[PDB]
């Protein structure tokens, strides 16, 4: 059933994560020297190719690759459209290894056939608290501690095989490439994500949609209009009026964030996401560049009342091809990246979110129900929608968990 997957160091059923109770590696130790040299063999008509993140136009190159054959709906009316200047930001972190980015090139042309990238994240990913209790009960407290410390891993994302390239089994052996790379640097697990299920995830959880411009949305077939709609005269207008925002924030003190409020914000956001059983642990700089404001990527404010950051929101940008529809041919989507709140009750803290991200002109907000997401999904008006992200590790034995216990935003 799975012929690439079957071979790989991962869980290789529901049934096998069910038992799970301990954090570990899969495979036996090996050492950057049992790890092959040279690449990964490739057919002679193609070429590996590292690209340079920072230049333009290799970074160009890389985003016509995924405009035109990055995830699609099933019905093929939207594509993501991750801009040039979200792609050097996701994949140019503090500390990142150039060659955890993967390309495949046609060696005449050299057009590019597929991409992966890898980028390094401080995770923590030890055994769950529901798992330590288990342990704590049975006298097994020790095996069940031995990897609490935090794990400087890999994060994969933006695999991508050209459409006239897919099923040839391009993807395993991309897959295969960037884990050689990856463990010639002496780093041996990955955590990563997919809306498509694979053995096997070790938690899941649902899609949710605000919308911010009903209009729009439901021109585009994005949304439908739910049928109680049609009891009303005008159900576009009371549509309309159902999603309806301020127009400017109600927080006392929201101002975008500064660089300044990276020791606070760093505080505040570890604090919270210390709770959860997976989740990131970020050094100042790296609270620098997820987090500081950037045109057209990514979107960060503080509430600051009397000289203190007590809380902040973020979220990012990413656009998306409309493909058949006459009136628009984009989609203005804004996700839910990372907050803390302390002063205010979420729900108050992400109004303003909502209300910034209109006010910016997106059509959506969008997140999955990790971190406390599920806390404010009624009264700010999120629907579930119908697709899901799961979360996989490579190479770690993990317990399944509830998406409550992940902290881990993914691009
Ligand atoms: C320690 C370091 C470790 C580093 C590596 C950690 C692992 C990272 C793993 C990657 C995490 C990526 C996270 C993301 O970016 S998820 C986003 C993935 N990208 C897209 O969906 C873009 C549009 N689609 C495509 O570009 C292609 O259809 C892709 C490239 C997805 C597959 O190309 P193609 O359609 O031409 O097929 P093939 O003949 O070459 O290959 C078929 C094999 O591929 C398995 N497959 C299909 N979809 C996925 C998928 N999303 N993750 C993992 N495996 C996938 C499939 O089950 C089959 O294996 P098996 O069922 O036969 O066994
Ligand atoms: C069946 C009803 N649908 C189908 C479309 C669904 N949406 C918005 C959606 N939208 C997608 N894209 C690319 C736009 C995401 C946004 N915003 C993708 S990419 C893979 C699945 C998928 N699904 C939700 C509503
Ligand atoms: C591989 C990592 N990511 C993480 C984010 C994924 N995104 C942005 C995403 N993915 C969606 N789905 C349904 C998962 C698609 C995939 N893979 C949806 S439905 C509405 C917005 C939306 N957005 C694209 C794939
Ligand atoms: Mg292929």
């Amino acid at each position: 059933a799975h012929a690439f997957w079957s071979t790989q160091p991962v869980p290789q059923t529901e049934d096998e994560t069910e038992k799970i109770v301990f954090a570990g590696p899969m495979d036996e130790p090996k050492t950057v020297a049992d790890i092959p040299e040279e690449p990964y063999p490739i057919a002679s008509t193609f070429e590996w190719w590292t690209p340079n993140m920072e230049a333009a136009d290799d970074i160009h190159a890389i985003y016509e690759l995924l405009r035109d054959n990055y995830v699609e709906d099933d019905d093929s009316m939207f594509r993501f459209n991750y801009s040039e200047e979200f792609l050097q930001w996701a994949l140019c972190p503090p500390n990142y290894i150039p060659d955890w980015h993967v390309a495949v090139r046609r060696k005449a042309d050299k057009k590019l056939l597929a991409f992966i990238a890898g980028v390094p994240v401080t995770l923590r990913m030890g055994t769950p608290k529901y798992m330590k209790v288990k342990a704590q009960e049975k006298g097994e407290g020790e095996e069940a501690a031995k990897y609490d410390e935090p794990r400087h891993i890999c994060e994969i994302n933006f695999l991508c095989v050209h459409k006239q390239l897919r099923e040839k089994r391009l993807a395993p052996i991309l897959i295969k490439e960037a884990t050689r790379r990856v463990n010639r640097t002496n780093v041996w697990q990955a955590v990563y994500t997919a809306g498509v299920l694979l053995p096997t995830p070790y938690a899941s959880g649902q899609y949710f949609h605000r919308s911010l411009n009903p209009e729009k949305l439901v021109e585009i077939r994005f949304s439908g209009i739910p049928a109680q709609y049609q009891k009303f005269q005008n159900p576009m207008a009371m549509l309309k009026r159902n999603y309806q925002l301020p127009s400017a924030p109600k927080n006392s003190g929201l101002r975008e964030m500064k660089p300044s409020d990276v020791p606070q914000v760093r505080r505040i956001l570890m604090n919270y996401l210390d709770s959860f059983d997976v989740g990131p642990v970020f050094s100042d700089a790296e609270i620098s560049h997820y987090l500081l404001p950037r045109d057209g990527v990514v979107f960060t404010y503080v509430v600051e009342n009397d000289k203190k950051v007590t809380d902040f929101f973020s979220f990012y940008r990413i656009p998306s091809t409309v493909i058949g529809n006459s009136n628009y041919n984009l989609l203005n989507a804004a996700y839910v990246h990372y907050y803390a709140a302390t002063s205010i009750p979420l729900h108050q803290l992400i109004l303003d979110l909502l209300i910034v991200a209109h006010s910016r002109g997106f059509d959506v907000c969008n997140m999955v129900e990790i971190l406390d997401n599920r806390s404010f999904v009624e009264q700010l008006k999120f629907g579930a929608g119908d697709g899901h992200l799961r979360y996989y590790f490579y190479n770690w034995a993990y317990p399944k968990i509830k998406p409550s216990q992940v902290a881990l935003v993914m691009l």
